[PDB]
């Protein structure tokens, strides 16, 4: 039982580690095949693939009458993706953002501010429908602007991508299930801590994929994955949750998100996303986890 937990834990870590690199390599190849930028592949295929855990979690939680967990997971993930994921990644591989990606980030910022505003009194199912529609438009707009028989180069590419994605998603699940089994076996299971960590657990794919990308200096892919994941978590995970039940307001977390998103845009536009910017993101992340209410909603 503690043995099984340790086996899942370790296997999960292995699958996350190697799976992330395969997903990155396959995604980079696919980008070249389709003549799109790494940012575009990161913001679309990679972002959505890695946000499948958030979407399922938020949908399930709300369906099970825990809308606090549903929104806690969605917004907590966005904060994790900028504070921790981008923070670490930026230190590993500093990013200078080109003029067109800057505009994509501005659109992201507007979307986040829009979500925060309509969310002041919580999120209804109509809020969800709107955010989902905007999410779809964002994807199509992003692909438009970043764009332009059986081929073994392409097949290998898709295999790498899909197997890598399977690897990170199964890996994250095993890692989390393993941790939970260990905690249970050692009699240190704590529901409040567990729910606090939901958003982190679902963000393990984003974390490992972004670190793998950063190690290969694929800065545009890192940024696309972070920006795209946050949009997927709001227009997808949060939105779907709101379809099952009204989601209670999280005004403090949304304000933290808006502040981090604003900083991300300002750095992108006027500076770079490098070592000191990453240090700041991590510092804000650490302050957030030190001070935000526990329980994940
Ligand atoms: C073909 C590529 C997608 C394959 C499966 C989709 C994801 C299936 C599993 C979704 C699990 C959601 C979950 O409960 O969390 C999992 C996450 O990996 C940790 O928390
Ligand atoms: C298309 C590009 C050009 C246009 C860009 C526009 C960007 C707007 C984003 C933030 C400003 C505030 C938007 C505020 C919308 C508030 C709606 C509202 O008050 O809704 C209340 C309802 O209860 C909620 O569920
Ligand atoms: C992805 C590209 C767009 C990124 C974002 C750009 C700004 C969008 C801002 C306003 C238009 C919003 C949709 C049309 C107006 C909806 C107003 C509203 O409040 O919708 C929910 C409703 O309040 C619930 O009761
Ligand atoms: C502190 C080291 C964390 C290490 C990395 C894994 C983080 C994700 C693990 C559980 C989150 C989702 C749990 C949903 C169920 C929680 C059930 C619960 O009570 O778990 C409490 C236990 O304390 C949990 O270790
Ligand atoms: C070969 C293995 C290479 C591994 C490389 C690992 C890099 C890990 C980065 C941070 C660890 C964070 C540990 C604690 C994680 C949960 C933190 C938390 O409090 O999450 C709250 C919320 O759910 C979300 O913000
Ligand atoms: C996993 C689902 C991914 C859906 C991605 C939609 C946009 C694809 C853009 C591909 C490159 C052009
Ligand atoms: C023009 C290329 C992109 C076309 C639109 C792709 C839309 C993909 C939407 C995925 C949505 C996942 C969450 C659904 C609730
Ligand atoms: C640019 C507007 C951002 C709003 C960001 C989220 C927080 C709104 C906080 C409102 C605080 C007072 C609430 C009274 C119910
Ligand atoms: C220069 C812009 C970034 C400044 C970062 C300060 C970080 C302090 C961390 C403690
Ligand atoms: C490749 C050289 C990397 C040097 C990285 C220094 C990283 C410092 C991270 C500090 C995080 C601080 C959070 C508040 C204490
Ligand atoms: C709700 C009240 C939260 C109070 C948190 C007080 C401590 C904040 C510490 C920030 C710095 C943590 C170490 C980096
Ligand atoms: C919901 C509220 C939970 C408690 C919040 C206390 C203040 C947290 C401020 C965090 C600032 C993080 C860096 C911007
Ligand atoms: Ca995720
Ligand atoms: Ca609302
Ligand atoms: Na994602
Ligand atoms: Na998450
Ligand atoms: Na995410």
């Amino acid at each position: 039982m503690v043995i099984l937990g340790v086996g899942y834990f370790l296997l999960g870590l292995i699958l996350l580690y190697y799976g992330s690199d395969w997903f990155v390599l396959g995604s980079e190849r696919i980008a070249r095949h389709f003549n799109v930028s790494n940012f575009v592949i990161g913001a679309t295929v990679m972002a959505i693939g890695t946000s499948l855990p958030e979407i399922l979690t938020s949908a399930y939680a709300s369906y099970m009458h825990a809308p606090g967990i549903s929104i806690g997971n969605a917004i907590g993930s966005c904060i994790c993706n900028i504070g921790l994921v981008l923070g670490l990644s930026a230190i590993i591989s500093p990013i200078i953002v080109d003029k067109n990606l800057q505009k994509n980030i501005l659109v992201y910022l507007l979307f986040v501010i829009f979500a925060a505003v309509i969310g002041i009194d919580g999120f209804s199912w109509i809020d969800g429908v709107v955010l989902l529609i905007l999410f779809i438009i964002y994807l199509r707009w992003t692909v438009k602007n970043g764009s332009a028989k059986n081929n073994p180069s392409v097949v290998f590419s898709l295999v790498l991508l899909i197997i890598g994605l399977i690897g990170v998603l199964v890996g994250a699940e095993l890692f989390v299930d393993g941790a939970k089994k260990i905690a249970l076996a050692l009699d240190i299971s704590d529901k409040v801590i567990g729910f606090t960590l939901v958003a982190f657990g679902t963000s393990l794919p984003e974390l490992m994929v972004s670190l793998a990308a950063a190690k290969r200096n694929l800065g545009g892919m890192v940024l696309g994955n972070v920006i795209g994941s946050n949009i997927a978590d709001i227009g997808g995970a949060l939105a779907v949750g709101s379809l099952f039940m009204h989601l209670p307001a999280e005004n403090v977390q949304m304000a933290v998100l808006v502040i981090m998103s604003l900083l991300l845009y300002l750095f992108a536009k006027y500076s770079k996303i490098g070592r000191w910017q990453g240090i700041l993101f991590l510092a804000l992340y650490i302050i957030a986890i030190a001070s935000l209410r526990m329980g994940g909603g």
